[PDB]
């Protein structure tokens, strides 16, 4: 009842090909391991979540300066948006001409894997000063996860709710920001088709610049939120501190693999006293 | 192009006579190899490195001071064009140049030695916890080192009467077998990490992130043809893109580093083409 398991969705602001609308869509989802979801429509393999340095670089960056309201009484998603905008505004993260965009990119239509049949596809989208929708300026990657585990629900706990990862490129932005809110009374919303009670939302929007990959940005934020220490800690947090205080425990058991000419597959093991020390030294303090 | 050997290197002090010097704690010739307390060089291993490491090594590449095809073959003419050019780059004042000169004058001790001195502590410099690796390695070289090799020296450094965390990238205009350091192959590049204590900041962590990024072979090639910092700043940068951060996960170990290798297989494809 204090707290419960969290299924975390990863929802990214792309176009899709049949009318150049922008909306919103799901790219993964972590249920205690994360599936990835491919152009062809089918999610992937489950695996282990590995982030880049980059993305945990940006994710430090963010929440230290991040916006976060915590036990919002609030149950729509428009609600949710309005207040998050408001206190952005208030911490200075964003001007408040940027409000009306942001709130219309918010409540566009979030759509799941059912759709991408019916759908032509989807591309990458950014969001400018007006309503139009963009072509990214910087190179576009291919998703290393797509390219590894997806070319080729009964799991999820009965008490378990549900966290809702957005990110979304906005050029007219000045600087990326973070939007945590942990809600007072878990929400069904309409963002999430699964019968699962949101409880936290992660809003990371922000223009591009480099090192700065959103949606490997969204997967660090959903791995830091489906690890156990982290987990209990934003459901007991009352305060930011507590949540940068568990984000600097994660980052020091964080085991940051540098690259090596000669993969053996048996120099990695010997790392694996190291993986259990930095896992008991996240357990203990 | 040359195969390396990494020398990491950290100042303490000796129980017996209470004198600072710089004491062997790393090697680094294809793994890891750490020296542990006792004199006993650990078990080799893959190079793992902290998150707050490779952190603050591009915060002190950024403002790095670096000398490339610098015509020293003696530690002593190194250290005073390196002070040199630190007190040019306003990294330090010019008043902690004469401690800072002794500081990297004192003796170089190495493995052998240990045992007579009587023991070996960690020290800080003033102007006048074990290691992980150490406790997971280490609690149980020339024929390994190809005759076309060149070595690095990484010197590793805690003082307190400096303002900042201070970096100094040395590489020489040819390979010297310095007579102060002595080495089975000659020294070419020389890695200067020095500065106060500070929050997130584990010397003995920076130095080994250094060496790692030494033995890494593309960012090796790189400082091989490297002529500004701005291209070593770009090798690093690249460095850090094919750098894979593993998460405190409750999978079992095994299966964990396991599934980690298509994922390195895929990230560095396009690093080694």
């Amino acid at each position: 009842p204090g707290t419960h398991k969290v299924y975390v969705e990863l929802q990214e602001l792309v176009m899709d090909e049949k009318n150049q609308e922008l909306r919103w869509m799901e790219a993964a989802r972590w249920v205690q391991l994360e599936e990835n979801l491919g152009e062809n429509g089918a999610w992937g393999r489950p695996h282990l979540s590995h982030l880049t340095f980059w993305s945990l670089l940006e994710l430090r960056r963010v929440f230290t300066k991040g916006t976060v309201l915590l036990d919002l009484q609030e149950t729509s998603l428009a609600g949710v948006a309005n207040q998050l905008l408001d206190r952005f505004i208030f911490e200075d993260q964003i001007r408040p001409q940027d409000r009306e965009e942001l709130l219309r990119a918010l409540l566009l239509k979030h759509s799941h894997a059912g759709e991408l049949e019916a759908l032509g596809g989807v591309k990458p989208a950014v969001l400018t000063r007006s309503g139009d929708p963009s072509q990214p300026l910087l190179p576009q990657h291919s998703s290393l996860e797509t390219q590894l585990f997806c070319e080729q629900l009964e799991k999820i706990p009965p008490d378990s709710e549900a966290t809702l990862v957005l990110v979304g490129r906005a050029d007219f932005l000045e600087q990326p920001v973070l939007g945590f809110v942990r809600l007072q009374e878990a929400a069904e919303l309409e963002a999430v088709e699964l019968p699962v009670p949101i409880r936290f939302l992660f809003v990371l929007l922000g223009p591009e610049a480099p090192h700065i990959d959103y949606t490997q940005l969204g997967r660090a934020a959903a791995t830091l939120m489906s690890e156990r220490v982290f987990r209990i800690d934003a459901y007991m947090a009352q305060s930011r501190g507590e949540l940068l205080h568990s984000l600097e425990g994660f980052l020091d058991c964080s085991l940051v693999l540098p690259p090596t000419d000669a993969p053996s597959e048996q120099a990695l093991l010997s790392l694996v006293p190291v993986q259990r020390e930095l896992l008991r030294r996240r357990y203990q303090s």
